[PDB]
């Protein structure tokens, strides 16, 4: 806490503060349990080791356990994390979810509606742990959001907590309000209590077709998640404890009419996509081969941002001072104003997002942009324009069939570690039957020094540049163009 | 294949040059390295122009990027995948392969540890009885005789036995069990080293040897017992009678194979009972016999828990080095420093002396032996001083070849070696849906005589073996806990 460190260096102190932040009451789900470390003896050992860790030593964390310290050198990572199957330490609460959903709907606006959702109605369902960000993301893009949700207490949570403007139990009341806001081109979110399987076919039936259409119900879990059509919450739960065979069947049967309504709304001209809740697979498996007529949001909207290297870039103010983040908020406005969805994001975040634990911001920045911003941030820490160091961090239908290749995140971890990232993480997991994933993340500390400035320049070129190469190698034009445009060295091109 | 050879480099630096020479050494006839010939030419072209502060990335044999890094980073990072698609499931590196010296000295290491544990440090005056002269089994005769022992090896294929004699893996052969037996006891009495291949089926020969009162000092097996349809030959069948049965009636073959293996294993239990030091050499024979109802099949140990695991606990492992000059005398000079500097370790020094007579170089001259924690960095520095002085004609490549939660360790090892300044680092990802996945990591470091290389050698030759000790100390092995505490390895959770 504050402007002075208890550890022997600011990277070790950042690790301590990010670790402690992960179990902050306003950041964590159940901080008395979950996981930042394997168990509470490992947690205490990590903290004790980070306070006495020297500036030329490196701590190894092996699935949450501090297993060893080795002498390395001052420009090596102070920590290397390989966890099996979640602590890469830079979770910043709900702002990651909100801004990632903002970004999807921001690309949907650029591709189809002139760079804003003003005058459109997005129709979706599910306001749960991730779905509840949908209405704020849509309204922050200027749009009208109608969100169908079966649990009134989830609509009330999103309203009480300012993620949702209003609600109604009446579909034609929800409809008459959405059309008003669309005609006035006003931003407005309405939660309609109701079942997507029942409501969406009633909309197609009655002529209505939204401009944008997704879903974020728990369709990936047709027993404990998706409520089947014709069932109240208490009726559904009494069938779920008793007769899960005929629950999943009704649940899969209801997912089918839901998607057939989405398919029908797609032919009337709606821009419509899947949001990772596995809902086409369950509908095809129930008997509609057309299910994949609409695409997933990642191949449709995120992948092209990855082709120019753009990715979630986060930074945390270790001082615990919100003005540190407001100062770095302006520098994004001064120098990425050609990207107005990004500048619109910073201003709407300043007014809608509250801080949780350490003040933090996230937004998307491409190749070239990240190193630029890390260099400016590091200078302001050195001058004292910022009160203490900044933690900077970053936590699939591929053209060429390359979905399963684990080589890329391993080269990413290896290359960021060799560049002098402050800590590097690799999470890996899978086995027989369900496959294998690997993900690498990285943190770099901007502590004001000239040595940090060299590592910052290396690591913030290398991390986005390898995402560009990964997509250029897979044959994406925009990535081959970006690589040539920006000077990235590809021996085969 | 474009030659790069001798005392001069064509690349901007000697790590880049070493990568070229090791890349080409793997494609040597007397010994794939890239994805295809087009990737091979781009790697070679890129390595010739690669600067000393740049790093090349190889993704599954293909050079995909060069990035500015720094002079103490690896010049090459390699990440390779060999995934088998689900449908292909039932159909059953760091550029440092150095031929069959690896398999010969790994097997020597097993029988040297048996000699340390049970026969006072030598196999002179002992008979080891084994079976299988195949791709790995064929190294057993040399590994036993180089340890001073007599070796009697049963093998069903007579033409396979003659190829081992033709090729200096085996001293002699016979189809007479009594001739083989009188030759082996003769040599045991004279304490002479001798290997004898007997043409025979181990499931017939071993039961007979138990009946005649013959007992070996040491007993193993490297038959193909892991594959009872296509590997193990059932008792009573010639190779031709085995191949006809294999194809016509698979289930009768498998039943005779498994029941022969039960017979084979029961005879090994009978010799262990009468005093043979006996162990499993990774061929699944105990488990097949257990599944056939031999309830005491696991009453002899597997070779790694019994002999190799304790060497890993003290950090000891395969340490290989390659003379980039091509001069076999670069290797013989570094052998002499093993003989002066580790003269305490008798089986190491005996290995070096016997290797100079018995191992022929394949491709670039190279040596393998097992060195542990502390010993590797000490050897690494003397070699770097000898290259600096011109006592070696060119730089030396030093390497450790590749050989969920288990997977954390190779990832930390790769990340740690990269950060310490390994010259290059490789991660291999293998397996598929339907069989599970594996990760292996290797590294190379080049001793080029510079002060910058000396600092990287000190870090990397310390972190690579220290991590294997820590893995064993964490898992509860007292030998590894003792090593961590004596050597000062920093382990935050230990005691
Ligand atoms: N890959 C991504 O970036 C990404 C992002 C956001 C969401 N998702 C996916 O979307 C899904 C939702 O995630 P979550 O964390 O919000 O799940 P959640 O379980 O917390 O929320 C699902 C919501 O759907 C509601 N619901 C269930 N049946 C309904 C029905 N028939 N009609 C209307 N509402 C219904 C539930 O009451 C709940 O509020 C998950 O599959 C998630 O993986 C993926
Ligand atoms: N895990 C390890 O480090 C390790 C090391 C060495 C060997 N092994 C195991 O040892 C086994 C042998 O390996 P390999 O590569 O040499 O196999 P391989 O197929 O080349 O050779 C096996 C040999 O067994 C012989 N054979 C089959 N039935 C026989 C019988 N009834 N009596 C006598 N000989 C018989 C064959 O003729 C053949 O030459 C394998 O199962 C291997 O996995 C494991």
């Amino acid at each position: 806490a504050g402007t002075e460190r208890r550890a022997k260096g600011w990277i070790q102190e950042a690790a301590l503060r990010m670790l402690n932040n992960n179990l902050h009451p306003d950041v964590a789900e159940r901080p008395d349990e979950l996981k930042a470390a394997r168990n509470w003896e490992c947690y205490e050992a990590i903290v004790d080791t980070l306070l006495r860790l020297e500036n030329d030593e490196t701590l190894l964390i092996q699935s949450g356990k501090p297993v060893a310290v080795f002498r390395t050198h001052p420009d090596a990572p102070r920590v290397l994390i390989a966890n099996s199957n979640a602590g890469s330490w830079i979770y910043i609460g709900s702002q990651g979810i909100v801004q990632g959903t903002y970004e999807t709907f921001a690309e949907v606006a650029r591709q189809h509606f002139g760079g804003t959702l003003a005058g459109t109605i997005t129709l979706t369902a599910g306001l749960g742990g991730m779905g509840g960000a949908q209405p704020l993301a849509v309204t922050m893009n200027g749009g009208v959001c109608l969100a169908i949700e079966v649990d009134p207490a989830r609509i009330q949570r999103r309203i009480d907590t300012n993620y949702l403007d209003t609600m109604t139990d009446s579909l034609d009341a929800a409809l008459e309000m959405a059309k008003q806001a669309k005609e006035e081109k006003k931003a407005l979110s309405i939660g309609l209590v109701g079942n997507a399987a029942e409501v969406l076919p009633r909309l197609v039936e009655t002529g209505f077709v939204p401009d944008v259409l997704t879903d974020q119900t728990s369709a990936h879990d047709p027993l404990n998640g998706y409520i089947p059509a014709g069932l109240t919450l208490d009726e559904a739960a009494e069938l779920r404890a008793r007769d899960p065979k005929q629950y999943i069947a009704r649940a899969k049967q209801s997912i089918a009419a839901h998607v057939r309504a989405m398919l029908a709304m797609q032919k009337q001209g709606a821009v419509t996509f899947d949001y990772g809740n596995n809902i086409r697979q369950v509908a095809k498996d129930e008997g509609v081969d057309d299910a994949f007529s609409f695409p997933g949001f990642v191949p449709a909207y995120i992948r092209p941002l990855f082709c120019e290297g753009k990715g979630p870039f986060r930074w945390v103010a270790l001082s615990g001072d919100p003005e540190d983040i407001y100062k770095t908020d302006e520098v994004i406005l001064r120098e990425f104003s050609d990207n107005e969805r990004l500048c619109h994001w910073i201003r709407m975040a300043q007014k809608r997002i509250k801080f949780q634990g350490l003040p933090a911001r996230i937004c998307w920045l491409g190749y070239g942009e990240r190193a630029k911003f890390g260099k400016i941030i590091n200078d302001m820490v050195a001058k004292g324009e910022l009160k203490a160091p900044i933690v900077i961090g970053r936590d699939e239908g591929m053209k060429d069939g390359s979905d399963a290749i684990a080589d890329w995140p391993i080269l990413n971890a290896l290359l960021n570690a060799v560049g002098g990232a402050s800590w590097v993480s690799v999470h890996h997991g899978g086995g027989v039957g369900m496959g294998y994933s690997i993900h690498a993340g990285m943190v770099i500390v901007a502590d004001g020094t000239k040595e940090a400035e060299k590592r910052l320049e290396r690591v913030l070129t290398t991390d986005p540049g390898l995402g560009v190469i990964r997509h250029a190698d897979a044959g994406y034009e925009l990535a081959i163009r970006t690589a040539k445009e920006k000077g990235i060295d590809m021996p085969m091109l």
